[PDB]
């Protein structure tokens, strides 16, 4: 029910975000940012109907949706890649300043 | 059970919270600001009783209520507009500046 | 369905008392049929909020009438109809 | 199994009855009107061979508010549509006051 | 609620159908790879309210059967809210009634 | 599998869309096969993202053809297969 | 009704039948459309008095019985003793046996 | 579930039994009357050995299967596998139907 | 459970009885026949008393358990702990097994 | 079948067998590694005609009966009297009594 | 189970504590204040026993308990009353500097 | 009802400890009716804080005496009340 | 109990029928090809003692798709392998256009 | 599904073994503490696939049975997929046949 | 399903990790510090085999695990001691300045 | 019980390795019995942490020898305990 | 079906029994003093017609405590009103002391 | 609980109620569109505790009853807790209490 | 109803049965050592009248690991202690080498 | 587990107690308002582990009797680890074993 979503953690400071929207155009497509608060919203701003002058099954259903999250302050964004169906967010931040990782007493 | 309330998101700065009170006066009316935590209370300060000189069947219930939201910092009011048993409060805050939304790599 | 009260004043008066919040005074009109009130409420905009930025939220009434009702006052007030009806005279 | 009756009020005076008879003719239905109270002639014997399986098969009574009258009844493409007409309730009054 | 149909079974080459469309005119309806469909499509109809009209016990529908080939049609005759379609196709040389001994 | 929509133009023509997200022109072959079409979808990487940053996350399909089939055009955009195919003339 | 059925060879099937009492002209065999219909229609009825008769094991029904046939296959004998039907058939020429 | 048989009750004196048998040839059949008792045996000398893929089904199949005195039998007439048989006896000298009153 | 029985049924007049007792000695058991009904009675004169820890199983142990005119015995064979009890008797003047028509 | 046991003594196992109409070649004893296999197989069977027989209580059957004993037991002596099987074991000599 | 603790919510700076331990001596109790995160720890420091010279059913039973709860910073204590096996501990802390409720349009 | 502890000190002497917490001195009254001790409480204050601003929260006894009952002690410390009882002299 | 049968495509006239017989000597054995349709001489008395119990015990029909033909059947380690030939559905023909 | 196995009782020093491996090569299978072990091992094999080759009704086994001192083995015969495994050990002094009195 | 771990609470300032590692040598193991949340993960970087040369019931079982806290900043590390199979980790950090813990009134 | 592995380096040589974390050298003490061996695991320290900061978290075995055994080496590293056994000649 | 009884103690000497009896007269009632145990002489023909269905229709014991005596009966508005006075345990003393 | 009562039924002019009204004062009562309402309402009484008096096996009632038309009171009498009210209404000009023949 | 029976190895060489046997003398009690396995002689007729309840009333196997033997055998207040010993397995050697 | 205990009732002025206490000794064990308390508590006895002694099929076990008064006790015997208490006392001047007529 929930649209095929997937998050790819690369590094410490950068999370990438891939995405299954096929058939959208970018027109529907609309991304929002609020206070470090993530909201994709896709809206088809045809609104195609579902006519029945030969029409068989529809299992593939899409109209409009929207999703939100709360996202880490002070997130940036890095790359979008429109490829074949797919969108490639990446978001890159964070300065903690201690990743250190090595300490022994015997 | 919970009285008939309705929260209507307009902006990224602004929220308007959307309330039926039908028979309440103003006197009874009481809202609160503790620390960024809005407390609405309402309190019959007549007290209606329930006599039976002649009353019937009374669904719609009315005395006293109280209810709480943490909303994030530094919550601030623009308008309140009673009109028709009706309340519109209009709340408008939040400066992340950061709301763009456009990257793309090909 | 709104919900509806209801008190006698004595035994010549109804009163019903009407939480209709956000109802406009075009939205109602009222009838009186076959010894029968008829108290609609039509929404004469198609209450569409854009959707895009607003969504996730939490009729007729038909009663009969018992020989022969006379109207007094009806009060559109703080999103509250209050209307006050009239019948007795059993001769008894 | 009945037919499907579906009633309905015009308004204050009309009441109309809408009525599905398919393969129903104009001698075989008889109506009345009794105690204020609105209420197949030659039948054959099927063969088998032709008549394997229909998949349609062919009183109905309803005390009337005093004091019903008709208007038209007409036939037309197997349905039946009856408008009655009646008032007088000496109260078709609507009254309101006050802000 | 699908409409119910009886379906009579004149020869062997001939199958007739009887359709129950009451209230339905002959441009909403329509008939049509040795397949039939027999489609009723309002065209030009009422729609309803709750307020005036209310309680029933009407819309579009769609029928499909698959036939031996190579069937053509014969007559409609639209009477008494009744659709009685004629079919009359097929020669199998094969309908022999017959064979006895003792 | 992945989720398949079905549409006819007329008669003539089945049109067939398809959402395959992420596969490449190598990853797919089509196959005809005795008056029956194969669309396989065969990963050409052993797709292993490196366990240690990525792991937590949320074929073959035959269908037979009524002769005699005429395949039109096929488009590989935006993560969707546009398949358009051709037969009538039943001569009836 | 109770039957059995033979394969004598690759050109053969013979059907055996049990009708106990059934009467010539309430018999019929049509072969329509490379599908056998083997018919029993009791033309009329015998006068039944419920006054003696008692517990009727034997339901006296009419019955219609269809078989969608493999293209093409074909009568060869029918022959009535002992109750029985015994009805062959013969078709196969499919170049496979 | 037995064979399907019928009893006929003509008289007090005379009752009939049709047996439905068929397929039975008359060797196999037997009747016996021991002890003012009958019993009717069907009784296959050998089953017709068959094979078990050629014969599909083989569902309705033939294998093997007291009276007051002073009992004896009138006919038995064996026809298209039903047996008819006529019994005739009984004597208690009392088959009077009559006595009417106000 | 009871001992396991057989009665064979020779002719109508003559009906054997196979009882089967095992171990059974020949004093213990004792026949009766009283107003044309027949008693067999198995009476242990005295149980073996003997001790219930050495004999680890005694599932299987010993303990103690309307003809027609005018019955009489023929034979009663005791050997290897089987009886076989020969009886001959019935009259009825009518045991013929014939008839056979068209 | 219905079997009884008995100890005599230590030395002394004794097993009584109620076998009713087993013919003396029927009957058979197998003392195979310390492990007894009393058997019972009629040799052939009897002309049965179901015409009159009626309600066989005695279901005639064909057994093997295995028991693996404590090393080493041995026999003493079998006695067929009254349709009874009296079997005498011999063992001991654990220098434990 | 919980010991019977009562929470009194005085103002929008102050919020008392009402606490029922009967028979506990001083020595015994514990409170414990870590990153605003108050540890009210009641530890039998005599330790008890439940010997049988002659002693019956023991309802209410007392040794040694733990709790904790996260206070918004930066909390402060103001009384601690010990009355009659009860102790009413007053806290005193919040300043949002906006608590106005008053706002209209018609 | 409040939790009650039981105790013997001996065979002349019962001693029962009590958790009567927030409860005042004029709130408790004791009564002895037909050998028989009723502890009674009762609220000397309608106990109603200001609803406004505190809302959410999470008596008689009576038990026979086996003459002859000799009081002793009972000390209102800390929230608990400790009744020192006598009876015993069976003769026996 | 029949044995387990496995049947395979090898690729469009390719059909391949792999079969696990146990025991099955090359006189017992045989297939016949009847209608479109593919498709113990002499038994023994066990003796009871030696055969205490056997783990194992020793006609199947598949219609043909038209319109199926042999091309080699070979007994290997106690399996059956049959190689089937045929195709010509005179398409087998890959048609893709467009970007 | 573990695959299925006769076993063959001759005589108390000799019982023959009969396991079901068609398809398997000798270089595969491996016999082997008074503890036999007949293990079936894959060595050389196809792995499968599912374009191809799908449905089926064959990887590596292992069996133990713990026999009584000291087992050798005499003849092992690979035919028609069938092992036939012949085991002779046993001379428990003891496979006397007897005893019988009156 | 966890492994066996332990977390020892020394002071307001000290909290103590015990670890569960038998068999794992310190070139698999790697811990993480990204923001003030910590992941120890566990890899198998010989990634022994499961084979069956005579093998029996293995009811241990090893390969690559991970794990994450987000912990209170701005954790430090104290000292990590190897022992038998056992890993003390000695964090150290809280500085509230208001740990009093005395106020009464009568 | 703590969780125990199997292993045959061939039919000589059986493999235990054990996972004891926390347990010293003292707490071990290992015995031969009857050819069985006993792994006993005894706390020499009554484990008792203050309760005050900490509380919240989260045997003896006997497996029979299969005559002749001869025990190799045994090696108490970084919380493991690998025993290494040998056992054959069946002289068959 | 009993009727409804109601006992309760005003104090140390005041047991109080109050009891419903509805319809009955002052000759009907007894009651007696049995062993330290406190426990219609015409009746009718209803007629069916008149008496269709009557809503209501028209010994009971209990142990005293050593020793209960009377005080005062008195029917008024169809109840009863028994007042009983009983004490002398030689036991009415309240005791407590500390602080 | 609601009390319990008995409807006496005199004539078809007459109808008579019997109510179960103990320990009710006459100020309390009170009886009142031809449809009667007997309502009993607690004026000044006693309000109960807890201590002094506990169990029990009395607060305030109404009562509708739609009669037809146009029904008087006659008498009401209060005796023995029992309240006796007459009503005394109805000519229909149809009690005909008659028809028979042969 | 069998007695309680509770059974303990002291050491290799040591068994220990403990056995709860009330009312129990020294002439009723009789064991024996048989096969490698250890295993009321005048009853009374109750009197009714003064036996109206006995709340007690009053075989045992366990087949001995080679070779076992006895030591001591103890009637004390009313329970019965068995030693036993045995043992010879010629393997009671510890072993433990590494690092 | 509560130990289990016999009653014997010798006269109405004599009843006698029987109790099962095996193991222990004589200052373990303690008897004591016309209300009999039979106390067994351990004093010096040994504590148990899971090592050495692990399986069982005793701690410590207090009983209350409430008899008419005044009752006084006679003799207790320890032995076979049997506890036999007498106790003497009752004259109700009411044993009368009487009364018949005709």
């Amino acid at each position: 029910a929930y649209p095929p979503y997937n998050l790819v953690k690369e590094s410490n400071v950068k999370w990438r975000i891939e995405m299954a929207l096929a058939g959208w155009s970018p027109d529907a497509v609309e991304v929002s940012t609020e206070s470090n608060v993530l909201l994709i919203k896709s809206k088809a701003p045809h609104q195609h109907t579902d006519p029945d002058h030969e029409y068989i099954h529809r299992g593939v259903s899409t109209r409009t949706f929207a999703r939100g999250f709360n996202l880490s302050d002070d997130v940036e964004i890095g790359k979008v890649s429109f490829q074949d169906g797919l969108l490639v967010i990446d978001l890159q931040k964070i300065i903690p300043d201690h990743q250190k990782l090595k300490v022994y007493e015997i």
